[PDB]
């Protein structure tokens, strides 16, 4: 109805938030651009759409989801609630604070099922190339539609990139991998923990993947777990059959050797070494290059590409906050696309981003980090009609979560926190984490 | 010479393409400028083994489907280069079914001698090829992973040598989303010892199934089941390996089959083939076909009929391999160089149709490899590729077929005669089943 045409790449949480932002503005009576969203999977959800598939999907594209069986929320759900679609509204009842994948998946779909935005999406279509033409001032987006096996392009006035940054593995090599006889994989290819039942598992890395894949491995009966770190130990007090050591240095037919001179028989090695920002459809003029951090550079307000401000990136930061961060972002992007918030000059954009980067470098403690992100989110929601929830109250919730993890890393998921949107407190779940062997939504909600 | 060629990939076909040009210039011709792009850090293609699975370190798809303990699948006598013999490379006779590392060494040998490595830009992935109608040139856009830059270059011709056995065809079966063992495609199979003392289901009834089964067996898998969609492999298997009708569904631990059987299974390996997948090509340049002896739209099986400045090498199914690619690369070379002019689109189409009509006739393995030999024969008669004896190579194939029928676990223990040198291969020092060391070093010593 407005003259322009927008392309949204990806229908993960960020892609869905972006459609939702437009749908919301129009429901309040605005005229909005034409929307096309492209998604390579057959259904929306992004990471949350679980697949048994590993490696390359059935059309030959990279498998996107890194999620595995038995995965549950990693932080209080109370911290990732939508300000415009509460947990109360979706579920009709109170539920525990750390829901399984399927439940959280259900929740986010619910919002966009209600919004009726599914119709903007062309599923099973992979983005191949985006180019900007200087003379028309438009982007040409080329895609492959895998349902018809045709490749075609279309012209757009703005492009919002919502393709995530936790799907292309960073996989470093260690000496002797070419002759190790057990399995080597990246966290990205981890599926069923029962595959590692009665086995000795090495996890390389000291971040969330290593904490969590370790825990699932443990909880489903891995015989022994070794996890090893490059910089500093995770530092949690692990179960009896799990130990932390200095980094792996080499491997041979059955054995792993470590930097402290230890050595051990190992059955499988899981690289929990993170991901890279990888945009294979973008040229150097549009393509973001960064490591995982709270403040990537060259994004104004963390979302506008400074070299071509008709291009936007959603959710490319590291994530303490997640779902409502993407909303705050998508709402911003929407508003600038729609002319409601004009942009400053390239010089001020750069100055502003530099200030944000300066402060990022200041940050030492987990507490400072999520607060920094809250400060960021706060800035965004103040500029748009996103409902402004209570950021400091969400920070306390993060703080409590931090503590519970320290107390006992195996039972942090058994606690409860209060919604910052509704005020409702979460009930205890009906089963302790360690004993809830059934990841299904059906079991979680009975 | 005025023009500029882009060669995509430095596997056996890419290397053959470089070698054809180098050869022509060694006999005194002026050749085009050459750029070859390879995404891996070394040449060899499938033969360059990687422990990596899924996506490689730059984020590109892992290319090699090869696994530890792999050896040649047919007589080496059948895949010898007519211009670089096994005798010349190795300085001695060797057995007929060499390991991966040994064949790898042999093909690199030819191009190390030719000095063509300097044309290649390694660690560079091809992203897009476009043809511009107004300049009549191709713009090839690539990412260099050493510098992390994306750039383009203009070319007059493009030869595509990126292979067709690297993007898995992976079908879904009911209940995969809840099975608790591993699911993988043959593409991701690396060490057989990962399946020691385990029960392994192999879905499929072709070469991957035969060979991944055999490796699994030979390295001590407890039990093997292999199931087929159309017809059984039909070989007489070991005692802990059986063939059944197709898998229908799966649950937490169990596999159920079409004949009503059911079994506890540890790992499922899909041995279901690959797809021709060219993610850098638009519909005007992109070949779409299933695995076969005669894909359609390739004139002489190499020239893209819709834009004859674009060429495809090694896109057929492979009885013959390495010297088929040479026959082709030499043909492509000669057309690109002006030595062989092309007919009209109409005759290209008519000729291709005739070849396809015959491909539909083929029933027996013997007819199939003979067809391919007829095809190869046609190509080498048009270029100065040395014409070896195709009928003699056909016999070798035929003997190989027999040995496989007699005993599927000892076909690799036989020996055949080179069709290039006449030399007969010696017996290997170790029976296949007992040769647990896949290394070049072990294969070439005398114990
Ligand atoms: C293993 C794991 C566990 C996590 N757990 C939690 C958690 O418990 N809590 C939490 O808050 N966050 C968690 N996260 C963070 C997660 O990043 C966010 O929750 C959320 O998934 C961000 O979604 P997104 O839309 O930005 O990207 P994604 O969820 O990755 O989705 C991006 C979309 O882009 C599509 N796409 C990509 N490339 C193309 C292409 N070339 N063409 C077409 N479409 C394309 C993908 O198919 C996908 O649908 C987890 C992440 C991982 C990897
Ligand atoms: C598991 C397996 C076992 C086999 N065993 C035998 C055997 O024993 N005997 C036999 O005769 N044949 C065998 N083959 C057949 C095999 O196809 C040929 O031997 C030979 O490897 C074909 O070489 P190629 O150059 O055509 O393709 P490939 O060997 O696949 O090489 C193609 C090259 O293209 C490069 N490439 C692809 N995409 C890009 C890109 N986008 N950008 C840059 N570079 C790219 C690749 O990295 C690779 O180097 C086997 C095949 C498989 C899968
Ligand atoms: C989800 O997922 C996100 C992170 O997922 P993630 O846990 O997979 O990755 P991540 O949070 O970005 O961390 C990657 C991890 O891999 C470790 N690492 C990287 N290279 C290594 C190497 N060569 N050897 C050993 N360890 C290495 C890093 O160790 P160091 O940084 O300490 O060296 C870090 O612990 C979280 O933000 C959450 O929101
Ligand atoms: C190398 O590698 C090449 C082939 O390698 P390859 O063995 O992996 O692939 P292939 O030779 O192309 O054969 C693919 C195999 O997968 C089987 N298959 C496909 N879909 C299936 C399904 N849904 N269920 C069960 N079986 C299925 C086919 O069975 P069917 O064709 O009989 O149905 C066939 O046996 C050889 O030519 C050699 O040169």
């Amino acid at each position: 109805s407005m003259a322009t045409r927008i392309a949204i790449l990806g229908a993960g949480p960020s892609g869905m938030a972006q459609l939702r932002a437009f749908q919301s503005a129009q429901e309040k009576g605005a005229e909005i651009p034409e929307l096309v969203c492209f998604e390579k999977q057959a259904d929306w959800g992004g990471q949350w759409n679980y697949t048994w598939r590993t490696g390359l999907d059935e059309n030959g594209e990279p498998v996107h989801s890194s999620m595995y069986r038995y995965l549950w929320s990693k932080g209080p759900k109370e911290c990732l609630e939508f300000a415009d679609y509460t947990f109360d509204e979706h579920f009709g009842k109170p539920i525990a604070s750390y829901p399984p994948r399927e439940v959280l998946w259900d929740y986010i779909k619910g919002r966009v099922e209600k919004a009726g935005v599914r119709k903007y999406i062309r599923f099973n279509t992979a983005v191949r190339h985006v180019e900007f033409n200087e003379d028309s001032q438009t982007f040409t987006v080329t895609v492959q539609d895998h349902t018809t096996d045709t490749i075609y392009s279309a012209a757009f006035d703005y492009v919002v990139c919502c393709t995530g940054h936790f799907s292309t593995p960073y996989v470093p090599e260690f000496e002797g991998f070419e002759k190790f006889g057990g399995r080597i994989l990246h966290a990205h290819d981890f599926r069923d923990a029962l595959e590692f039942k009665d086995k000795t598992v090495l996890l390389v890395g000291s971040s969330y993947s290593a904490e969590d894949i370790g825990s699932q491995c443990y909880k489903y009966g891995a015989k022994k777990l070794i996890s090893c770190y490059r910089t500093a130990p995770m530092g949690y007090k692990w179960p009896e059959n799990w130990d932390e050591r200095p980094n792996l240095v080499r491997v041979d037919t059955e054995n792993a050797y470590f930097a402290d001179g230890s050595s051990e028989k190992v059955d499988a090695i899981i690289l929990c070494t993170g991901y890279i920002h990888h945009f294979p459809f973008l040229n150097d003029d549009l393509r973001l290059v960064t490591n995982n951090r709270l403040w990537p550079l060259n994004l104004y307000k963390g979302v506008v590409w400074e070299d071509n401000p008709k291009f936007f990136y959603i959710g490319m930061q590291d994530q303490w906050y997640s779902f409502n961060m993407f909303d705050a972002q998508a709402w911003y992007a929407r508003d600038v696309i729609m002319g409601r918030l004009p942009l400053p000059s390239k010089e001020e954009m750069k100055a502003d981003s530099m200030a944000w980067r300066e402060k990022e470098l200041t940050l030492v403690t987990a507490e400072e980090m999520y607060t920094y992100q809250g400060d960021y989110i706060q800035n965004l929601i103040d500029m748009t009609d996103y409902p402004s929830f209570d950021i400091p109250a969400t920070n306390k919730t993060f703080l409590e979560w931090k503590h519970h993890k320290k107390e006992n890393i195996m039972t942090f998921r058994d606690h409860s926190y209060r919604s910052l949107m509704t005020g409702t407190m979460a009930p205890k779940h009906h089963t302790p984490w360690i004993d809830a062997l059934d990841d299904s939504l059906e079991a979680y909600l009975s």
